[PDB]
């Protein structure tokens, strides 16, 4: 018994996956999805950091699982979670800035980005790690 499938990386009871390809968004949701999945939503700032740290080392524009498409300027997680306050700190200085309209965030060197939903990024995929 072991709490993560091969290639996923186990970090506080839940499983993490960094995809090797690049997708929108919105195609980010459904890669997710289709392994019993979901595009990373973060509940915690050792959380962040892990991830950040990852997107950093490895130099890749990640998505994660955050967006304000539905009403501009009000940040919302994929679970329908809203984003919180003790979460603005990450955002790069400067962001969300919403240039041509940038609905969607990503981790965007130390911190995140809104960037254009359209664009392809790498993604992190969450769920949660079996017990043993
Ligand atoms: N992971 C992305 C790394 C590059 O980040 C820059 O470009 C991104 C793509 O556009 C923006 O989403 C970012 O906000 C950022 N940017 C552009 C701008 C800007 C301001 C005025 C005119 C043109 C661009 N101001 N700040
Ligand atoms: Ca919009
Ligand atoms: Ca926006
Ligand atoms: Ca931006």
């Amino acid at each position: 018994c072991h709490p993560c499938p091969w290639e996923w990386t186990f970090f506080q009871g839940n499983c993490y996956f960094m995809s090797n390809s690049q997708r929108n968004w919105h195609d980010s949701i459904t890669a997710c999805k289709e392994v019993g999945a979901q595009l990373v939503v973060i509940k915690s700032a050792e959380e962040q950091n892990f991830l950040q740290l990852q997107s950093s080392r490895s130099n890749r524009f990640t998505w994660m699982g955050l967006s304000d498409l539905n009403q501009e300027g009000t940040w919302q997680w994929v679970d329908g979670s809203p984003l919180l306050p003790s979460f603005k700190q990450y955002w790069n200085r400067g962001e969300p800035n919403n240039v041509g309209e940038e609905d969607c965030a990503e981790f965007s060197g130390n911190g995140w980005n809104d960037d254009k939903c359209n664009l392809a990024k790498f993604w992190i995929c969450k769920k949660s790690a079996a017990s043993c």
